[PDB]
């Protein structure tokens, strides 16, 4: 099972893509942590990111397909994956198209621009994992501490207001024609695309989404 998430800055993907592949085994592949990862580790392939990730704006096409590739080449991939925060733009997925990429399920988180900046100042993450929690939200078992590893979670550098704002606008310029773009696959019978409403609690969208997918 092939599936995209797609949805603006702090609509919940990345909390759902973890129950996503608890429950039906397909790795997370997700761009926004192995860039992370890149300019944490200096890794050759991504730790180019630094400085753009910081200012909140989109990585080039031409470096994050490239990381894609060649995640979807090791073996945990040849039974499915879950793609969170790729496409991110018209040519990222006319690339999937060309390569022979085709998904099962595209699913939309909406959630209104409002309620964006409050997510994300009440976020904080466990970053080798990439499991991520809100100090109201979702708070973890133990306050400050990631639930599996006990280890101290952190703030992204890239989530403070100013830095959300401009990728709201970079969102909307260039990741929400994805909307269309995929709606226009579903209709032509080339994957299913199902819409749900990222306001819900955290359980109540974990819900939704195990209607949509068994
Ligand atoms: N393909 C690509 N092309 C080019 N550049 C790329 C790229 N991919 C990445 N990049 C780059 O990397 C940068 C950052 O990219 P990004 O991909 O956005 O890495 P991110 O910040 O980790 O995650 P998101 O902004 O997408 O939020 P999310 O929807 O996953 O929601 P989450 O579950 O955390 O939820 C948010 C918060 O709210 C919470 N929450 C979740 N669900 C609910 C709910 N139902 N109710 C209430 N609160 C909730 C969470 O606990 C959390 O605290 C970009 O600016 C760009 O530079």
């Amino acid at each position: 099972m092939r599936i995209i998430l797609l949805g603006a800055p702090g609509a919940g993907k990345g909390t759902q893509a973890q129950f996503i592949m608890e429950k039906y085994g397909i790795p997370q592949i997700s761009t926004g942590d192995m860039l992370r990862a890149a300019v944490k580790s200096g890794s050759e392939l991504g730790k180019q990111a630094k400085d753009i990730m910081d200012a909140g704006k989109l990585v080039t096409d031409e470096l994050v397909i490239a990381l894609v590739k060649e995640r979807i080449a090791q073996e945990d991939c040849r039974n499915g994956f879950l793609l969170d925060g790729f496409p991110r733009t018209i040519p990222q997925a006319d690339a999937m198209k060309e390569a022979g990429i085709n998904v099962d399920y595209v699913l939309e988180f909406d959630v209104p621009d409002e309620l964006i900046v409050d997510r994300i100042v009440g976020r904080r993450v466990h970053a080798p994992s990439g499991r991520v929690y809100h100090v109201k939200f979702n708070p973890p078992k133990v306050e400050g501490k990631d639930d599996v590893t006990g280890e101290e979670l952190t703030t992204r550098k890239d989530d403070q207001e100013e830095t959300v704002r401009k990728r709201l606008v970079e969102y909307h310029q260039m990741t929400a024609p994805l909307i269309g773009y995929y709606s226009k696959e579903a209709e032509a019978g080339n994957t299913k695309y199902a819409k749900v409403d990222g306001t819900k609690p955290v359980a109540e969208v974990r819900a939704d989404l195990e209607k949509i997918l068994g």
